[PDB]
């Protein structure tokens, strides 16, 4: 059965390349060292930050950015979603289900690609900024991507390449245990392909690092963690920020976050 | 080798045999009544609590001295019981003594309420869960009539079993599954993961060529039990925001010495 299981991961790391555009190889590439071509412009203080303008106070305008490219990221990774086999074919109700609750663990596994201890790519690569500047911003500002870049040191630490990505990501989705799910058999049966995909795709692409199937499935709970603290720092942001207004798209995701 | 996995597996259950005298097929056999031995007292209310304690044995792990706190504190002190239990089955892993004793010390401090849920879940069924050596049963809606916030700290533990059990599996496999647990390099302070990630691998090997041997039928059923140690963490998590509101909305010194922890 190894072909359908190989078989189907080219089939996701193909889609995977057609769905996002800022694959890890090309985060990588820049934050290494190509440069010259891909050289980035870094801001690591409120200075470097204004001349870096060409490419509401500080704090605000640079959650404003976070926001519209999340809404963004879900785009992407919905268009992902229907590529994974069997998934439009679900209960529309919970196709919609596993959106809502798989899009935030998704950007924040695929936003790892872009970070390393010191900080983290913006604008398409265009730029960099530093985890420091970012702590400094008045909170709970100043609180929001800490936890991400914990999170991403420890799973970069796993070294995984896009087409690992590609089916973790699609693992993350078909999710049988999120809130509400009508069908859960039908689910499940999509993730044990899948799970089962990964598992020979990791010790393919990746002999010698052993139990990486075992120590990959065991990131979700700090992707759940990230989630959850994330939702929560939202509300305090919602009721101290009165104005800051949030796209629909994710006033639907947080609905039930919380 | 495959020689080695399948020893571990065997040392692991023989271990865990004798750590955990109240197994899991025994704890089935009670509950189907597919049992010659006399049937558990059970609880399905205040009448009956009050009842059967003295067979139930709640004097026993109780002070001199209402219901929702009294169950509770009954709670805590099975839980310590078990803590001593894992703690001993945790010398029979190979390598776990040989560790830094700082790392084994906080291998178990964050791994003893994974396991007691999971193990807990071997006691439970869809309608309550026994007590007692078995000697009981608590039913889950006596559980969940308990006022609050008493009453919202079993349910979640009734949802992760029933999903849990799902899984069929058995004292064999559950025996390389805890060890798995204990052995995790992610916890908070470790000095030394090297050793530790490396006693998990074989613990991960053993438990996957157990599951595949016992389990031909199930398909990915390792991957699933690996999933199932995110619904625990989750579980452990929730249990201690129910736990804060308690110390909160709150007693014997010496007392709470022993119970200062689970
Ligand atoms: O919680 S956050 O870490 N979310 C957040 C949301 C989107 C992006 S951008 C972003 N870019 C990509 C690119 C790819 Cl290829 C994949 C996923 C993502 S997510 C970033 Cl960098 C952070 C965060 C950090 C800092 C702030 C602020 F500076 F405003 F305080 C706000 C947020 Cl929400
Ligand atoms: O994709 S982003 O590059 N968008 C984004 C959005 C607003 C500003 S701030 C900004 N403020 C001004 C003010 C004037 Cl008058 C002119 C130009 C600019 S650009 C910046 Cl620096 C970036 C981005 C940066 C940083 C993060 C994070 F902080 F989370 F890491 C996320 C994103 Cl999406
Ligand atoms: O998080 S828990 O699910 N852990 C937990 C720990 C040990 C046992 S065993 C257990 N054995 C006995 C025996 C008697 Cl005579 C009386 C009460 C109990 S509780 C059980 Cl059933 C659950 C839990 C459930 C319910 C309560 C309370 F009822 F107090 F609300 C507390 C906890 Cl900690």
């Amino acid at each position: 059965e190894s072909a359908d299981l190989r078989a189907l991961a080219k089939h996701l790391y193909d889609s995977y390349i057609k769905s996002f555009p800022l694959t890890k190889a090309k985060a990588r590439a820049i934050l290494t060292g190509k440069t010259t071509d891909k050289s980035p412009f870094v801001i690591y203080d409120m200075n470097s930050l204004m001349m870096g303008e060409d490419k509401k106070e500080v704090a605000i305008r640079i959650f404003q950015g976070c926001q519209f490219r999340s809404v963004e990221a879900v785009q992407e990774i919905t268009e992902y979603a229907k590529s994974i086999p069997g998934f439009v074919n679900l209960d529309l109700n919970d196709q919609v289900t596993l959106l809502k609750y798989g899009v935030h663990e998704i950007i924040y596994t695929m936003l790892a690609s872009l970070m390393n201890k010191d900080g983290v790519l913006i604008s398409e690569g265009q730029g960099f900024m530093t985890r420091e500047f970012l702590k400094s911003l008045r909170k709970p500002f100043g609180d929001f991507m800490e936890p991400k870049f914990e999170f991403a040191v420890k799973f970069n630490a796993l070294e995984l390449d896009d087409s690992d990505l590609a089916i973790f990501i699609a693992v993350i989705i078909l999710s049988g245990d999120r809130p509400g799910l009508l069908n859960v058999k039908p689910i499940e049966d999509i993730q044990d392909n899948l799970l089962q995909a990964l598992e020979l795709q990791l010790k393919l692409n990746h002999p010698e690092s052993s139990q990486l199937f075992a120590k990959l499935l065991q990131k979700m709970t700090d992707l759940r963690q990230i989630v959850t603290e994330h939702v929560q720092l939202l509300q305090v942001i919602k009721k101290t920020e009165t104005d800051m207004s949030l796209h629909p798209l994710l006033q639907e995701i947080y609905k039930d976050l919380y």
